């Protein structure tokens, strides 16, 4: 946490390189390595770079600054120190996640990490609360297709919770869990998922900032370790048609005055008014939240309306057909599971929009709808229309238009992130709608 | 034209087979061959089948009837008799396009050919008019990719109007023109088009029914002759990205009382009020007409808003940037060119919706907007919004919703064609939005 | 107890705990929990060992719907074991669990709990102990050198053959060590009649301990074979024109801590209880084969009209009948139910066998005379006169018999009985609609 503690770990573990890590607007991690010199002179050089930070070209980073005003800085968060395990042990490489700051030493407006810090500090100042998140980011382990090396296929024909040799990833998951534990993660469980070659490594919930720092490190940990075992890991929301997609279910809850505010022993379903107001806010801005939490064109092939997916804007207890599911655990573990996100989203912006829409419901005391205990997939469109169960947008452009007209998320993300995200994603959407796809060639070349 | 004239040709020219041709809802031609026997017994058998028609399973044809009411008939149109040239000369194979009729001998409601006959007879009864159309259906000649035989590429690296050997299709176009002339076509011109391997074979204008019969025979003629020269012809609206797409510009005009009603010697641009009322009607239902005239998902990659295409809903004189272009020819040849269609559409339904929207403007005497002589592609979106130049839908589903809410085209096509077309195209759209495309795999597998 | 498990984990450096269970088809399913260092890791492991953990039940075959997926696992601490094939440094251990609902009640559709229920009902009513000893045979395969997409047997060997004719003494050496480390009492290991077919026998125990060892055995043979560059299969008939994988079930019931099947002063030294139990198995034989032989391929080994344990009759030391009474007497007196194959769920296989047998013990049903003659040498007209009926010829024929059988419906329960028939009817439909390679060979020429 302090400068002295970080420098003490450098001497103990024999750290030789310090990675000053951060994230671009789309959530892609970016970093620069600093070599630590031997003796006290190297320790005190590292101290200056840890306290004052270092400069970098901001124009090359996505959604940051123009070429005419490119000079920027990185101020390290000393609480996020971690030794990278996949790197060598002798002359080890450690990391330090930083906050992007302007030349004048002021936090950068277009920084996703600073955006999440801002809304969390505002929440702690106004309500004395702590926003806790616990995601379930799923991924696919791939191998080259033997019939064609240019294409990739799943690593095994395994199912949900399957055992070896049907599940060919116990060794890959073993090293992933060991690597995460060394990085400071509290791993809860690991297993094979529904689709072939799909896996899920869960970890303990924590405050939104520590959880978002963990999601970035988790994605790198999964990809780097897969390359060591001759495989390629992908967090694509739907790499293959006809099989389950990678989903990042976000279990979340707010604790006002160090108490579980979502729990109420004397209430319906043992859920407090604060919980219902929060759920109402998420459901209100659901069509706009999916623009940030599902930012790829491929995300709307997993999260596809009219088909089995968490597309139905409604909440329910122990039901995976609705967008929100309230797990049966009560007391401290009382929470809500927002099932719409996929691991393709920027965690810093995903937790910001979820907390902003949720707090909009708490501030205004919005009324939540009744829980749809029935299976929503079995219902007909005329029946769902009578109940008022609306669906999330069918494509990326449909979600961007909803985000653009939403003022709650515009204020939470800020003018810089809101406008740059829409501009980057509209160019991405335009590239998709103009390209001639393989489906079109298969269906229309014969005509 | 009469039964005796057809049988007299069959007797002398040694015709052995008679193809009873027709089209499904999507415009795909369908036929059954009838062998003609020698002597008077064979001619009297053919006479009965020509006058009374023959039965067929309607459930197997797309957008026709259910399995529980499948029995249907084909009543030949003796005016469309033609000798297929690509077939042998000795013991030749002749064709006769037919009207689909129900078991009770009544014209089938879901027949595209009967749909066009109905609206033309209604126009001739109400106004004493004749609807003339002259299309320019472009196509691509393809060859297998040498680096991969599973994919196809253009036959040559030729440009617009290029000469041999740069243009490698003079021999292919030569045989196409000879085949069309034998089928009764009045070929006007033939040449290489802008994109590599793209070509265009133009033919004289005629009444909508004779023109739609010619478009079906043209598509078959271009594909069969290409297979003879070891190539594969495709009428796909956009087979390759980054190069021009196949467009079917429809030059059209209406003649009330055997006179060119679109021409007016003493008027602005030498164009009559009837012409302006017709143009106003096309521009009014432009967003709904493109559902029929551009029925494929790929059509919206050629006809793509925001990019160089005939997407801007406006008319202009000798300007190819607008949806309508008024060619400089005057007098009898005074006409309007609807540039939005591509050869993937059903010609019988395309001419029906164009005549219905155009006549809606003539009946109500709608006011047309001013001609946009300026290049519309060079204009900015804010400038086009001030002028009021709206754009055609960006995708197939966006056009189907416009067609569904349009009552003018619903009545012209009829309940059977209107509902079956929307149902077939919505299932086609759902297949596209759920499939994982090659673009998505290229862009998101790395994440 | 909880402390016994925690003390082994503390000293031996165990790092992963597999919470294992089975779906309706007997396919094993599990999730790994990482054990942290120090007292904090041991206290975290204590919580998850006593209270259990949650899992998506809808994704498991034959469990619950999507709108009611919250389910838990309650570890049976007596089933603790170290997985030998996994690494020794930072070792991996397992714990077989019982599926429980959100309300903390045993799940009705759980196969393991289904066997516990009938065993506890038996010990409460008759004070008995149901002992079973299976012989789950398997096939070690290798890719066909003429085509890598197909698999063939590993060696051109025979029954009990010696190396180099038998090329699996190295593979069976490691299978026996792996099972010994898991806590198995291995009795014999050898090659079987067909090429590449092998057998590893283990000592009998109570039906639950045996069913846990059947799941652990199936995984052990497959993981050890994949280490030696081969692929093991417990398919009931992978190749035509040779023996199939059979899982003979040597079973017996001990009322009041004594061998009730033995009677020193009786015919064949077999008690009245044994003859009543055999009469019950033969009565429900047409229905038991639906559970003990649930695959379509099972009826290609267990094929009527051809040499197999298809004939519904009993005999001493005769392998032609469905039941064979081994010549061992005293404590080792038992009956061998020969129809089963290693493709079945053991928990459901022992449940239907005990329930059908106890139906004969409760009603005191009379068994027929033993058919000491070779049944394969008999004609169909002779077998009809004696009353020797045969087991169903296909999967769908067995599912109809199981559906009408009320004795096995109540033993499996409304949840397991209905989901099994639904899963197997959909499986049968997939087979009868598909155009098989036999049809292409016989009818493409016409
Ligand atoms: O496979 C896992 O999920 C974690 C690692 C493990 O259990 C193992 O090494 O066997
Ligand atoms: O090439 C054409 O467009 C028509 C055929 C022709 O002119 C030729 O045979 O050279
Ligand atoms: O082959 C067997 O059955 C057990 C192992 C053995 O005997 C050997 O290692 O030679
Ligand atoms: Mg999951
Ligand atoms: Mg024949």
């Amino acid at each position: 946490s302090t400068v002295e503690q970080v420098l003490e770990y450098v001497k103990s573990n024999n750290v030789k390189f310090m990675r000053f890590q951060f994230v671009d607007i789309l959530g892609v991690p970016k970093n620069v390595a600093f070599p630590i010199k031997a003796g006290e002179k190297g320790i005190e050089e590292l101290r200056d770079v840890l306290e004052n930070g270092l400069y970098f070209d901001g124009s090359s980073i996505e959604g940051f600054v123009g070429i005419n005003e490119s000079d920027m800085m990185l101020k390290p968060d000393l609480s996020t120190f971690s030794v990278l395990p996949w790197r060598p042990s002798e002359k080890s490489v450690a990391r330090v996640i930083c906050d992007v700051y302007t030349t004048k030493g002021k936090p950068f407006e277009g920084d996703p990490r600073g955006c999440l810090k801002r809304v969390m500090e505002e929440f702690k100042k106004e309500f004395n609360g702590e926003y806790f998140v616990g995601p379930e980011p799923e991924f696919f382990l791939l191998k080259k297709d033997p019939h064609n090396p240019h294409k990739y296929i799943p690593a095994d024909d395994g199912g949900y919770f399957d055992l070896e040799p049907m599940d060919e990833a116990p060794d890959i998951r073993r090293d992933i869990v060991f690597a995460l534990e060394n990085l400071g993660f509290h791993v809860e469980a690991s297993h094979h998922e529904v689709a072939p070659g799909q896996h899920e490594v869960d970890f303990k919930f924590d405050d939104a900032l520590k959880t978002a720092d963990s999601v970035i490190t988790f994605k790198t940990t999964i990809k780097t370790i897969a390359e060591q075992h001759g495989l390629k890991a992908t967090f694509m929301p739907k790499p293959f048609f006809g099989m389950n997609g990678s989903g990042m279910h976000c279990h979340q809850s707010i604790w006002l005055n160090g108490e579980p505010s979502f729990y109420d022993e004397n209430a319906p379903y043992q859920l407090s008014e604060t919980c219902m107001n929060y759920v109402a806010g998420i459901l209100k801005h659901a069509k706009a939240i999916v623009a940030i939490t599902n930012p790829t064109v491929n995300s709307y092939k997993r999260l596809v309306p009219g088909y089995e997916a968490p597309v139905n804007i409604a909440w329910a207890n122990s039901n995976r057909s609705a967008i929100i599911r309230v797990p049966a655990a009560r007391g401290k573990g009382t929470r809500i599971e927002f099932r719409a996100p996929d691991p393709s989203c920027n965690p810093y912006l995903a937790f910001t929009v979820m907390l902003a829409a949720g707090l909009d419901g708490v501030k205004n005391k919005l009324d939540a709808p009744e829980p749809v205990e029935r299976n929503i997939f079995a219902m007909s469109e005329a029946e769902k229309k009578e109940l008022g169960i609306e669906s999330v947008p069918a494509n990326l452009k449909a979600a961007l238009d909803e985000l653009e007209n939403n003022d709650v998320l515009k204020n939470a993300l800020g003018k810089h992130i809101f406008e740059s995200f829409l501009e980057i994603k509209n160019a991405e959407w335009d590239s998709f709608r103009t390209s001639v796809t393989d489906w079109e060639t298969t269906a229309y070349l014969k005509i």
